């Protein structure tokens, strides 16, 4: 037995760790490819649950969704089980956390450059939300660039917390809404850079209570009332996606 995988690409690297995540260059075209290795399941619902999903996914088209290619299975002998594989277009390995933690005063953060990049995180996930499925992994090390500059969604379905809802750490991630919570913080930490680690944390955790720094508040006002819409501390009083992208603030960007 030889598995696919090996033959068709020569590995480069390893670029996630959770499932793995792998760069590997196709042999036949010569492109690099983001590829995600998922161990299955062992019993008959939860393969089948999974194979049903995979289906819903190759069939997402959205300029906030990272380009699909393929999907196979491998069983390999291990030396002492089934192995899923998923091609993706390779992204920039600098992902929105690198982006800001690169930037760190207001001036390297234009207040139109950082709602453009939030509409488009925004707009992925109406996306989403349409087609009845919702992202659960939300967060800037998980927000990417293509080649060409395009913002994605990263990673989700297949299956940190400062990004994380509140209902979604002790509950059952039960609604949509998680996603509004998460969009909230990530406008929020565009506009307002931080200094160091221990800022970050403590200001973000404020800003989960609504404790937000009077300077935000006053200098982006409009902005203020979107992020404490999308924190709103009961789940149903969240706006929905689309509600979000109709709102005044994003017109001629
Ligand atoms: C591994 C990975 C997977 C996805 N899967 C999906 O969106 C989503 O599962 C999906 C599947 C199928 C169709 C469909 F429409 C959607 C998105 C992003 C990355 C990624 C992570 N890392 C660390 C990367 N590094 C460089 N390039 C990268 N693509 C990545």
């Amino acid at each position: 037995y030889i598995s696919r995988y090996l033959t068709d690409f020569e590995p480069i690297q390893c670029l996630g760790r959770g499932g793995v995540v792998f760069e590997a260059k196709n042999k036949v075209d010569d492109c690099n490819y983001a590829i995600k290795r998922i161990r299955l399941p062992n019993r008959e619902l939860a393969r089948e649950k999974v194979m049903r999903e995979v289906k819903a996914l190759a069939k997402l088209e959205h300029p906030g969704i990272v380009r699909y290619f393929n999907a196979w299975l491998e069983a390999p002998p291990e030396k002492w089980k089934v192995y899923l594989y998923i091609q993706m277009q390779l992204c920039r390995k600098e992902n929105l956390k690198d982006w800001m933690n690169g930037r760190c005063t207001i001036e390297e953060r234009e207040r139109s450059v950082c709602l453009h990049i939030f509409l488009q995180i925004a707009e992925a996930v109406e996306f989403l939300h349409s087609k009845g499925l919702m992202h659960r992994n939300l967060k800037p090390s998980n927000i990417f660039f293509t080649m060409d500059d395009v913002v994605k969604v990263g990673d989700f379905g297949l299956v940190t917390k400062l990004y994380m809802s509140p209902e979604q750490i002790h509950g059952n991630s039960y609604s949509h809404k998680v996603d509004i919570f998460s969009l909230g913080l990530i406008l929020f930490e565009l506009l307002y850079p931080f200094s160091t680690q221990m800022e970050r944390v403590r200001t973000l955790t404020d800003v989960r209570n609504l404790k937000f720094p009077p300077l935000f508040t006053q200098k982006y006002p409009c902005e203020y009332v979107m992020v404490q819409d999308m924190l709103s501390p009961s789940p149903m009083e969240r706006p929905e996606a689309i509600n979000i992208i109709e709102n005044a603030v994003f017109e001629d960007l």
